[PDB]
Order: structure tokens, then sequence, then C-alpha cells
């Protein structure tokens, strides 16, 4: 109808731009020129739309859309409308059944790159050559939520990575947190059904503050380890690029020789690690049910990549048994002030989809797509789980031919003797279906191993003992890595884990349950216990509190790398800052504020009681970005109001509360001029406060003082301040 | 083994209990004597558990259901293990493709009873004996978001109602709101495609405050009734009793004699109308996202049953031209001071399911579903549902025996020559699988039409006209139903629309749509649309102010039942209070609060700063439901506190924030003795305030004003006091 609006605004610049400012859109609109050669081979099937004729699925162009075909204008709807039927068709099957596990999930596109040939260690065909890249697809995702559920629950996240390898599709498929719930995955079906939603009313969404989870967690001590770690402010992250990532599981190098390399997968966040704080996590699921999504696909239109560093730990094979822990146990961690992470390569995330349904929610990830200069070990976890996923996927996708779906085919076509099944989309011609064969001379062909371009060949493991159905007495020991944790947290931290299984408990209705828990947490530290204990109005006998600690764990007594914020590693660049605007801003400050954040790749969000613009008192007029109530400090890195007519907003009870809910959350404020009468609003003294960054104006001192505080994300010191305020 | 506890805490009484009282579960454990004739014939596939030995699905008894086979307890996992492959099987294969609309719903079990015979109008049987019941099944939902999305967001509600005749299954799929947003079944998939999350990163859920919502919105006014009703307080219900349904379409009903009648069905919820608040609703997605699901459960636990009355809008066939608006366009109301609204039965929900997925996810309903004494109208967008539902629940359900699923059989076997299909579960013994047919003379036989029991004839409605894909001129009207609805809403809810259309605009990032919402707005209501503009910095043209009303529909200027609140029908039975306890609470407080509570069936939740135990000053100990920040003033109807050692929560920084949460969403608060010194922390006047009910003690006149209060539901009178309040 030429719809559009005369001037062009209804379409985003194909140019990287911040958040918030153009409307967002498919990758390949916003980002034509960002490309590798998986993003180059899927051009085949991305289509067009502008200036094609509107047409059935046969080619039948349309004339009416709005209408459907009957006996008269108020008559009834005939059968031998076609065009109305297919509509209502395909519409009536466009859902397909969702992940069990990890349907909540945001993707995107980009590249891997090693940093030098790792050819002593592996044959890897990715690896081996620091100028060459493999394109890669990551899915991130939570575990217990439905598809439509929130992204800022409590709950662990999985971290999924695609390589399309010359040699293979290679499935790097780890979570955020180093271990696993469960030993054995014969109880991965228990340990789900725990936590998720309760069969007879299918609640609660997204959340395993339950009597179901508790219940098993006390009856299953070996879950624990992972448990503290969700309960931990890991559980929480800011975001997806602010959180690692490992393989979890011990899994085998092997090189041309022939010689394997024991190796435990790892992804360093170049942002540094960042979490929220539980009362601000849970209300952003509120408020923002998409702020990860959304987060991580901004980050990719504005420039600011997600960069992430591949490390190995590597364990030679003569050294499997010199640990406290079995190394093939998923619950434990192997410490890196044993074993330290050698930086492996680079992966960079520089472009979004173009449909969310076509690439991210059709991507299949498999741990047992594995390539030559890979292989597997016995992890019990890791085993049965070589057998889900394919099985999985057939259900969700349709068929046996998924692999054929664009996102999830590799680089180079394969070729074998499999035939037919659901929406087979290539057109066999080979005169063979079997193998061997005279009739095609045998093609395709068996490739011996070899150092390179060879076959799969299995690593050849010894293999000793009885068929039995028997849990390793090695994998017996539950609470020294817990405890390991539990210590190498910063006392911020072990508060935070403290109120996280104290909020928990509270949730479960049946009280022997969450005394169980409480005793289960008694051998692992006495203090963690006790405070869990008093927020629970539970008092431990004089038994509990004689129950001696585990083992340190090879002789540890704690392990920096653990903690999110022991040894700081911030990086501003990404994050976003609130703007609180009055209705005659000094453009003085303003000028100062953003050319400041723009300088260190801080994004800025500018923020009023209504819409539209307001006018600075040189004339400059300022857009808003949205409302005090419409984007909340929850979705904010930092507060910073500037000089102005304050009594505009000084009585605004939305700019109040904008900075209540700030200082309890422990973000950094920065007051310019007369905005320091909202000093009164969040009680702090004359004399100010660390954490409060104030002055008669917002110069280059002031923004300097506010950045700092940004890189150290929050600030700490006023959590005994925060108890207090009612906010 | 001995899991269980010693005392048989694990397991809830059998009996009504308040909610939080008992862990909730399976409807049958629950209430096993609440019985109905549906509920009965599910008998044959209701399972049991206790004292059952493990087994896989084929019978066999498992050993060891810990551990995966493997050779030797260190080694690899042995194909061979069948019991672990059955096991990964099923659950790979749980999930099944939520509704393409509508995924998002609760249900439950019920009768309905008809208060006097309606044949001289139709002959429906179900409707032909007030002493003869029908087992019901009802779903309630939200549209927009997935099967994991939260409760209450902002979106229309859907009303389904599964009736088990004697004659037939009549499925009534309703909505609580009287109009849909479109008036051809052609344009379904576009309306909600732009409501549904965005395409390429697939954003937001479960809310409509997005860029290709309003786009659709402004280039569709015929959407726009709906809209008015889902930015009104309409679009955020307290709970699924507290909400109105409606068939929408106009339907026939055809008496035994042949005459036809139009009708338009409505449900009256006997617990009244009511709603929450923006702020509180969205809120509420974050702190309980499954806060509709839960109460509703709770509700029926509790004995509090969801009632609602079926009442008729009848217009004879003569009448069908004579209002201004055309009878079959279904973004058209009926005003109730036109065709008054007829009493027809009762309908009570009085058993939840035992399992969700089994019975709520797996059921399925379709409007084409009537029996005999009931008909279709030419609704466009009623006859294009009806090549819908079939449908999508063979690709959703798994295929053409959908309705041999439990939960959707009727009460009475069918009989027909249908055969084969995917899960057959019929064993049909028929020589004959066709008809005519001579070797089983012929059976089964159909039956000709008659008053009782007769088979299905349509009635013979002329149709004349040529073959056309063409809107009725008669449904080009889209302005006098959105101003009749917007001039019948009280003052404060005529806020709340403009709040929630500003809110929604500035979530729309390309500005021109938001201007031409409001543009859509003028030709509404200038006040309306003025008020809207102001929030979104936009000034009305003069052409714009000078847009002349649109017509009043068939001489009205408001009609009050379109209103949830002009006119008071409170029900405070099933409503619940939070109550704020401290370390000594003046149990003569208590006392005087609980009894006048249970007296009109509300409920109470005890609070604390901590779980646990807290023992009033005589010596009762009184269990903690849970803290303040736990279970928030969201989820509650009011708040009281009671005296006692005040000083122990007065400086509590979230018990005074429930008050002032509470304070802000106009809830009725109750002070006591020296709970009075609250009064400071939600800025009362020393004098009183309407809304804050106080007094030296917890009395009778006490609790009076208090529940007075409580069935007028909200203080609408304290709106102009809130804003400051930075809540
Ligand atoms: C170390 C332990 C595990 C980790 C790190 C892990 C990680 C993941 C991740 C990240 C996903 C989502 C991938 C995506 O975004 O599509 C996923 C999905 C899945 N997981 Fe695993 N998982 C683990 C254990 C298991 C086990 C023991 C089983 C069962 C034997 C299992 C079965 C599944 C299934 C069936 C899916 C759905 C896949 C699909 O539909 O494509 N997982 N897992
Ligand atoms: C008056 C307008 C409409 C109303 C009141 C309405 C109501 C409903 C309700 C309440 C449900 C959920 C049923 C449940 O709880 O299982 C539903 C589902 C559905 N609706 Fe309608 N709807 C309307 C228009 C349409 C139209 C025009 C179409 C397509 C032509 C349509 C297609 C569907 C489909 C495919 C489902 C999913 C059913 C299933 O998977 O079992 N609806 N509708």
């Amino acid at each position: 109808d030429s719809l559009a609006p005369e001037d062009g605004s209804h379409r985003p610049a194909a140019e990287p731009t911040p958040p918030g400012a153009q409307p967002t859109a498919p990758g390949s609109l916003k980002a034509p020129d960002t490309r590798n050669e998986k993003l180059n081979s899927l051009e085949d099937v991305r289509k067009g739309s502008e200036n094609y004729a509107l047409t059935t699925n046969q080619g039948v162009r349309i004339a009416d859309d709005q209408n459907s075909l009957r006996a008269g204008s108020r008559g009834p709807t005939l059968l031998e409308d076609f065009i109305l039927r297919e509509k209502i068709t395909h519409f009536d099957h466009e859902r397909i059944p969702e992940r069990i596990v990890n349907a909540r999930g945001s993707a995107a596109h980009g590249y891997f790159q090693p940093y030098k040939s790792l050819s002593d260690i592996t044959k890897a065909d990715f690896l081996s050559d620091p100028n060459k890249i493999t394109p890669v697809f990551v899915r991130f995702s939570t575990v217990q939520g439905g598809a439509g559920s929130a992204d800022t629950v409590r709950d662990i996240r999985g971290f999924a990575t695609k390589f399309y390898t010359e040699e293979g599709i290679f499935d790097l498929v780890g979570n955020n947190t180093p271990i696993f719930f469960i030993q054995d995955a014969h109880k991965f079906p228990d340990f789900v059904h725990a936590v998720k939603p309760e069969p007879h009313w299918a609640i609660p969404q997204g959340q395993s503050a339950h009597d179901t989870f508790w219940d098993y967690v006390s009856l299953q001590p070996e879950t624990l380890h992972n448990v503290m770690w969700a309960m931990s402010d890991r559980g929480i992250p800011r975001s997806y690029r602010t959180m690692e990532g490992f393989g979890i599981h011990t899994f085998r190098l092997i090189n041309a020789e022939g010689k394997a390399t024991f190796v435990r997968f790892h992804w360093k966040p170049l942002a540094g690690k960042a979490s929220l704080v539980w009362d601000e996590a849970q209300k952003l699921t509120g408020r923002d049910p998409d702020f990860h999504r959304r987060e991580l696909w901004e980050a990719i239109e504005a420039g600011d990549f997600p960069e992430y560093e591949l490390g190995f730990q590597l364990i030679p094979e003569e050294d499997e048994f010199k640990f406290d822990f079995d190394l093939l146990d998923p619950t434990k961690l192997i410490p890196e002030e044993l074993v330290p992470v050698q930086r492996v390569g680079k992966m960079v995330l520089n472009r979004n989809p173009d449909n969310f349904f076509a690439e991210n929610e059709q991507a299949a990830f498999h741990p047992g797509h594995i390539v030559p200069g890979l292989d597997f070990t016995n992890d019990p976890l890791l085993q049965g789980r070589l057998f889900s996923y394919t099985d999985t996927q057939i259900s969700r996708l349709g068929g046996p031919n998924f692999h054929e779906i664009p996102i999830n085919r590799p680089t180079c076509p394969y070729h074998n003797f499999q035939r037919d099944g659901m929406h087979r989309m290539g057109i066999d011609t080979n005169p063979a279906n079997y193998e061997p064969n005279s009739i095609n001379d045998n093609w395709p062909r068996e490739t011996p191993p070899g150092p390179k371009r060879g076959g799969f060949e299995s690593y050849q493991e010894r293999v000793e003992g009885n068929k039995v159905r028997e849990r390793s007495p090695s994998f017996g020991e539950y609470y020294s890595h817990p405890r390991l944790f539990w210590l190498s947290q910063t006392p911020f931290e072990q508060r935070h884990i403290v109120d996280g299984f104290s909020f928990e408990l509270s949730k479960v209705v049946r009280p022997y349950i969450r005394e169980r828990v409480v005793d289960q947490l008694a051998h692992i530290d006495l203090t963690l216990a006790q405070a869990v204990a008093k927020n629970l109005g539970i008092e431990l006998t004089d038994d509990q509190l004689n129950i001696t600690p585990p083992p340190d764990v090879n002789g540890l007594k704690k392990d920096p790398s653990l903690s999110l914020y022991a040894i700081p590693d911030g990086d501003v660049k990404g994050r976003v800052v609130a703007i609180l605007l009055n209705d005659e801003v000094r453009s003085a400050d303003l000028l100062a504020i953003l050319k400041a954040l723009k300088a260190k790749g801080v994004h800025a969000k500018l923020l009023y009681s209504r819409m539209g613009e307001v006018t600075a008192d040189d004339g400059t007029v300022l857009p808003i970005a949205a409302t005090f109530a419409g984007a909340p400090s929850l979705t904010v890195d930092a507060v910073i109001v500037p000089c102005g007519n304050i009594a505009d907003i000084a009585d605004n009870g939305d700019a109040n509360y904008y900075l209540m809910e700030a200082y309890k959350h422990l973000k950094p404020i920065a007051l310019a001029g007369d905005a320091r009468k909202f000093k009164a609003t969040i009680k702090i003294a004359d004399q100010g406060e660390e954490g409060i960054v104030e002055a008669d104006s917002a110069d280059g001192s002031f923004m300097d003082e506010l950045l700092t505080l940004m890189a150290a994300h929050r600030v700490w010191s006023r959590i005994p301040k925060i108890d207090k305020i009612p906010a």
C-alpha cells in the first residue's frame, strides 16, 4: 500500500549503532558485510521480500489477503478458498516441541581462531593453524524453564558452541559452571524432573525454589557442589558476555603419533566476570523477561562483540590418579591452582541471526559430535549423554534428516549410504546405496586414520572389569569441593550464597526437607550452616556443630579463580548508564557525561517522566529514550543525574525510586550540582560516601570517578547500608 | 524405604485447607470424594504408585535405578543396558508442540447445571433439565506467551469450557472480553504474528508493547475496540475467578420445532469482577510468574470453588438487522442496555487434575464442537475458525486419534466407520468399515433429527450472493464501540486506560507508529487522545482537534456493565490478607483478626523477617508462611499489622517496604496499637485517611472497617496520593 513513512525512518542504518538507537533487525540486513564461510553458504536459503508480489506457497499471486471467499459478503465461507486454507494450515503447524532441557536460549554467529598450532598434542584440524578461521554458531541458555520463560532466573546456564571445521562439525556443549549436579546419566531424568515444574500443577517456572528439587538434593549429596555454584551469584549472571564457560567432562586430545592427553575445556569471558544480585535478578524477570536475549543482540549490533578465550586444562595420561578426586567424576572440578588453564584461541560473536526460528530454535548440538584429534573418556555422565541428543533431536525437528536444516549442515557436504527418511532434501545419484559395492567402484570410500584428513579411530583405551551396574567407589566423596568453593568466595559472596539457600529453602513447604538440607550444609561448612539455619529459625544440634569438616582438596585452603570477584577483571566497554534528565538540563554537564561514556565504549540512555523531547539550557533538543518506569534501574549498570532544573523531577516518585532501587542494588550513582538534593532520598551523609560520586559539576574528574566505580561493577562496601532503606 | 519422615508430614491432608497450609497435590488424592461421571470414567487410566515395584514399561522389575551398566565400575557404558536406554529414550521424547496461541493455560474439572429447562428455545440436551448435571473441564489462558511465560502479563484471556453432554461434547471456546481484535479469519495469522515476539530476535514475550503490534493496530482500525479492552484493567485480571467470559460470536439456538434464535454466550463470575493495577501485574510476573495458576489451584483446594453463571443474550431472527452495527461482526459487542443477559445455569469448578500434562496440556477444544440444538452463524471470524483447531491438534497431539486421549473422550462411546491412524486405542470388531453395508445390517446407523436424541441437522439458512472475497460494508465502522467502552469506564479506569496506551506506545521504537496510534485515538475520544499524546510528548494538530466524535451506539451514552467497578459487585470469600508478625504478638489482636477473617471466608498468611516460628505473648507458637520479601504484598489483597513488640519490625526495611508497595497499589492496610507508627512510612496524616484502618487494638469495628474496604477491592480515592511515594 506504501505504508512506510516518507522519510526512511522505519528502517535502521546498516552500521553499528548503540542499544535503543534504532529498530533492531535481522543480522544480514543490519551488518551485510559481516561474513564468514558458513554465513556465506547460508545465502542460498535466505529469502528477500522487498518488491516481490505476495504469493501462495506454490507461487500463485494473491489479490486479496484481507478476506475469505464466501457466498455473499455476509455469507458462509466456502470450502474452495484454497488461499485461506493454506494460510491457516501453515499457521496451525508453526510450533515444534521445545528442547526437553535448555528450551530458553539466545544465539549468534561468529568465528574462532587458534593462537598457535596445537599439532604436538592434537591432530584436530581446527587447532592446527592460527591463520585459519573456523566459523562458529553459539547458543547460550537457561536449563529448567520453557522457551517462553525469563532470562534472569537463578539457574545454571548452558553454553554450546558449534565449530564448522574442515574435518567435520565439532560441538562443544558445556555450561557456565565447571561441574554438573549428578554423576551418572542414568539419573538425568530423576534430577531434571525434580528441578522442573511439579507434575500435578506445572509450577514453578524457571525456579529450583520448590520441594522436589530440595528433596532430591537432600537425598543425593553428589549434587551439593553444583548447588553451591547455583546458589551463589554465579546463578544469576549480568549477561552471557560476562560468565565463564566449561566443557565439564574430561575429554581426550589425540595427536598424529597416537599419544592421548586428558583435557578439560574452558571459555574465559574477555569482558570479565559479573553477576546481578538476587532481588535485582528476580525483579528483572518481571520488568524485562528478555533481558539476556536483548543485551546479547544489542551488544552485537553496537559492535561490542562477545569475546571469549578457549583454554585447556591438560593432564598427562600418567597423572590420571594423582588427585584427591576422580578425574572422570563430573561433580568434581580441577582447581586451576593445581592444573592451570592454557590459552588456546579466541572466539568472537559478530553477527546475529536473521530468523530466530530458522537458526536458533532449529539448531542442534551434540557432545558426541567430535572430530579426529578428540576423543571421549569413561566419565559416566558424558557416556550416557552420548545416547541422548540425536534421539531427542529427531523427535523435536521432525526427522533423521535434521542435519540438512541449513544451520546444522557441515561446510563441506557429506557423502555416505544413508537414504530416505522424512524430508530428504539431497537427491542421491550414486548407483550404490550400500557398501561394499562394485557398481560405483566402492565410492564413497573409507579413509584410514592419519595425521591430517584421516578417518576417525577411537583411542584404544584398555577396558577391564565385569559387566556391572556400579558406581566407582572413587566417586563417593561429596563435601570437599563444595567446601573449597565456599572458602574461595569473598565475604559478600558468602553472604549472597547464604541468602540464596535461605530464600530457596523458605519456598520449600515441607519443613523436614529444609532441615535435611541444613544437615547437609553442616557437612560442608559450619559457618555456612549456622547462617542458613538462623534464617530458617533452626538451631543446629550439638552433633551437627561437631561434624568434622571435609578434607582440603589436594591441600588447598582456597582457589581464587573460583570467585567471580576476588581478583578484579572488570571491563566497562558495553555497559550502559541511565541519565535522569530534567526539563532544563545544563548541557555542559550532559556534553561532558556523554563524551566520557562514549570514549570508553559505555552506552547511555536518556530518561524522563514522559516521552518526546526536552530542551537543554542552550536550546539543545534532547530526545528521550524511555521513561523512569519504562526503563528501570535494573536494566542499567549505573545512574547519573545531571544538574538542571532539578525541581522538575525532585518530587517525582519514579525519579526518586529509581535512585533508591539502584542504591539498593549496589550500583554506582553520580550526582551533579543541584542533583545532590537526591542525597536525602538515599540517606547519604553531607560528607558523602564511597560509591556516590558528587560534585558541583560533571567535569572530567567526576566522570573518571564514576567510570572507576563502573570498573569494579558494584559497590560491595554499601551492603550494610542497604539493609535499612525500604526499596 | 524410610525416606518419608516419621510423623507423616510429607503428605497433605485430604480435606479443604487454606492456601499454603499443606503441600498441594493431585486432585484425586486431595479430594478423593469429589466425583462426577467424567472424573469417574478417567479411572481406567489413573495410576497409583505406593507399594508397587519400580518397573520398565514392559513390566520388568528394576534392581538398580542409580547406575548405568558398564564394563568395570570405572569403565565404559554398554549398549546392552536397555533399562538405561528406555529411561533416557522416554525423557528425550517428553515435549510436544505447545498451542499456536493460548499456550499458557491453567485448568480444572467441575460441573454445570441449568436453572430451568430451555426447551422452548433450544433442544440441546444439556440445557433441558434442571436436575441433570453435565461434567465440565475448563482451561483459562493468556494468548501471546509460550507455555512457560508469566500469568499476570497484559493480554486477553481465553476461557474454554468442555461440556461432556449426553448427546456429545460441546466446547464453548471464548475469551474474557466480548469482542475480538479482527473481523475475518483470513487475518488471524497476520494479527498473531504482529502481537507475538518479533521474528528476527524473538522478543518480546507475553507483551503487546512493541512496534509490530502497534504497527498492525494503526493500519487496521478494526482492532481498536479489543485494544481498548486490553489496555484497560480488563487486560490484567486479579484472578481467573474474577473475570467475565464471553463466546464473542453470535451463534444459534434451535428448538424442537426448528425455530432459530440468535444468541451470544456470557459467563458471570460469582466472585465478582476484579483486576490488578499495571505496576503490580508487571512486577508480579517477576515475583511469581505462576500466580494465576497457583491461585486457581489453591482456591479449589481451599473449597473456594470458582463459580460462574452462564447467561444468554437472545435476539429473535426478525431483529437481525435492528442494531446500528452488524450482529455478525465480532469486533462489535451487544450492549446489555439493549439486550439483557438472561440467567441460564451455574458452573462450579471443584477439582484440580491429577497430572497437568496428561489432562491440561493434552486437552483439545474446538468451537466447531457443537451439539443438536445449537448451530453457527455467518460471522466470518467464527466461520474461518472451523478450518482450524482439529488440524493443529493432530500435529500437536500426534495423530487423528486425539479424541481417544482420556481427557478428550466423550462420556458415551462413539461409533462410526473411521479406522486406523497413529496410536489407535479402540479395537473395532464391526465386520463392516463402510456404509451402507449389508454385512453388519448397516450398523452403526444414521438417526433422523428430532426433538431429543436426533441426528445433527444444520439450520436451513438462505444463502444468496456471488462468490466473493469481500468485507461486508456494514462491518466498516471502527470507532463507536471503542468510544462507548471509554465513556462507560470510571474516571480511575480511564486514567488506567490512558496509562496502558502511554506505557505501551513508549516501548515503540519508531515514533511515527506512536503518532499514527494517537491519530486513531483522536477518532475515538479527544480527551483520551490528548492524555496519551501529552504522555508521549506529542501535540495534536488543529485537524486532529476538530475530528467529530463517532456516533453513539443506538443512542447510548454509556453502559455501566462494561466497567469493572462502576457497579459494586465485591466478594471477599477466597481473598487473602498478609499479617506482618513481630516476635511478641498480641494474641488478643491475632484472635480478633483471624476470627473475623474466618467468618467472611478470607484467608491469611503469617509473615516474618525469617522462617520458622515466632511465639505470641500467650505462648501460642505461630509458624511462618514466608518472609516479607519471599511473599510480597503483590500476592495479597490487603495488609494487617497487629500490636506486639513493634520495635522488632519497626526498622525492618522489607517490612516498611511491604506497606509502601501495598499502599501504592491501592490496597487496604490495617494498623493496630503500636503498629500505627508505620503510618510515617507511607506518610499518612495524624487524623487518618480513607483506606487505612487504625485503632488502639484489633477489634470488631477494626475488622468490619477492613472487611468493608476489601469488599470494595481497592482504595481508588488514594490515587492522587501515590505518585510522590517512591515505591
Ligand atoms: C555435563 C553435563 C551436561 C551438560 C554440560 C549439558 C549441556 C547441555 C546444553 C548446553 C544443552 C542445550 C544446547 C542448545 O542450546 O541447543 C543441552 C541440551 C540437552 N541435553 Fe545436555 N547437558 C549435560 C547433561 C545431559 C545428560 C546427562 C543428558 C541425558 C542423557 C542430556 C540430555 C540433553 C538433551 C536431550 C538436550 C536437548 C537437545 C536438543 O533438543 O537438541 N544432557 N545440554
Ligand atoms: C472469537 C475469536 C477467538 C476466540 C475467542 C478464540 C479462543 C481460543 C482459545 C480460548 C483457545 C485456547 C483453547 C485451550 O485452552 O486449549 C484457542 C486456541 C486456538 N485458536 Fe482460537 N480463538 C479465536 C479466533 C481464532 C481464529 C480466527 C483462529 C484461526 C482461524 C484460531 C485458531 C486457534 C488455534 C489453532 C488454537 C490452538 C488449539 C489447539 O492447539 O488445541 N482462533 N482459541
